[PDB]
């Protein structure tokens, strides 16, 4: 009706298509927030955890600062520093990780840290409006 | 009179600020100069206190700056911690670490005082080999 003729039309806008509503006048979808996550062999006694958050604004140095300071809270609490590496130009969570008694549920456990700092830094980015670079949501339909 | 190496002290003492210098018997003239080294404690939590090793104003107007403190914290990361940090208040360049209460002893707080210390030393030392920068007195010979 009214509305299968916007479900549809937000179809056709929004990239996926042939949608509609089912039996039950239900219409689903899956979206996606896609974290990365890097280890990096560094040396023998660490291995380096690295939440990689998308590519750095480098024009905008209010932003530089706003992250910079949030280190303060990174460095009271937990601990994953907020970085920038000059290669790629992103914006990086970093970690290091000890190879002695190392254990894959640790390393879990250091994993785990890392997201849901990240998790912590896009909130509060997102809930500012703000969105880096390589940030993308990916939307689906799927069985309702 | 005075030859033009004692003219030199002279002009170079009365431009640095200090004055009456000269060279003594030996033909000799020395000076102290000092890296002062700013630490603070804070009793932040009563789980954790906070050392600070606040290293200047820091230059807000260059995004280039950001960007190189930032991309040291990669090594500050890699190694033991202190963090570098932005303190809007102040606009001040901070040195963070957290110092756990739990079994503290005051010599325990006096390595962490001092690896804040020698991280602001590790930062200033990269800092100036790059040129860039956020005292001197005569002494006996």
């Amino acid at each position: 009706s009214r509305s299968e003729l916007l479900l549809e039309k937000f179809a056709e806008k929004i990239g996926i298509g042939s949608i509609s509503f089912n039996e039950n006048r239900l219409c689903s979808f899956a979206i996606d927030e896609i974290y990365y996550i890097s280890l990096s062999d560094a040396n023998d006694e660490y291995m380096m955890i690295y939440g990689v958050c998308g590519k750095f604004p480098t024009d905008n140095s209010n932003f530089a600062l706003e992250i910079l300071n949030a280190n303060l809270w990174f460095a009271e609490n937990g601990g994953p520093y907020l970085c920038y590496e000059a290669g790629a130009q992103s914006l990086l969570l970093a970690l290091r990780f000890p190879l002695d008694d190392a254990t894959p549920e640790k390393l879990e456990n250091e994993i785990e840290v890392v997201v849901k700092s990240m998790e912590n830094l896009y909130l509060v980015l997102h809930n500012q409006g703000i969105t880096l670079e390589n940030e993308h949501m990916k939307i689906e339909e799927i069985s309702s």
